[PDB]
């Protein structure tokens, strides 16, 4: 599934998201546009042989089992497959747990690189929330 911006912003707060460890639904909407262009199928395979899943890119190195990331753990406790469901429970509780984790979003490069510092709420403009 292709989420509308709206849309996503919408689903993420109805999962709890909106202010989860203290960051703004926006933030979460940015750093789903840029690792997914919110697009639930997205895959994308990484230099070591791990995985990223789903609309925030979630990696099989630590977080979902894809049965072909050698010495990788799967601490959502998860198929990776169930973070591209059109349903986005999956991804948002691993997310909550990745981003309580330490660093925050840091965990997501993109969101640092290109989300972190800016004007997030612009994500979030005009949606009926
Ligand atoms: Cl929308
Ligand atoms: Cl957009
Ligand atoms: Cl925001
Ligand atoms: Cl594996
Ligand atoms: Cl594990
Ligand atoms: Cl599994
Ligand atoms: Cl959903
Ligand atoms: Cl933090
Ligand atoms: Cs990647
Ligand atoms: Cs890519
Ligand atoms: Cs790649
Ligand atoms: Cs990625
Ligand atoms: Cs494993
Ligand atoms: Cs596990
Ligand atoms: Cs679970």
């Amino acid at each position: 599934k292709v989420f509308g911006r709206c849309e996503l912003a919408a689903a993420m707060k109805r999962h709890g998201l909106d202010n989860y460890r203290g960051y703004s639904l926006g933030n979460w909407v940015c750093a789903a546009k840029f690792e997914s262009n919110f697009n639930t199928q997205a895959t994308n395979r990484n230099t070591d042989g791990s995985t990223d899943y789903g609309i925030l890119q979630i990696n099989s190195r630590w977080w979902c089992n894809d049965g072909r990331t050698p010495g990788s753990r799967n601490l959502c406790n998860i198929p990776c497959s169930a973070l591209l469901s059109s349903d986005i429970t999956a991804s948002v509780n691993c997310a909550k747990k990745i981003v309580s984790d330490g660093n925050g979003m840091n965990a997501w490069v993109a969101w640092r690189n290109r989300c972190k510092g800016t004007d997030v709420q612009a994500w979030i403009r005009g949606c009926r929330l």
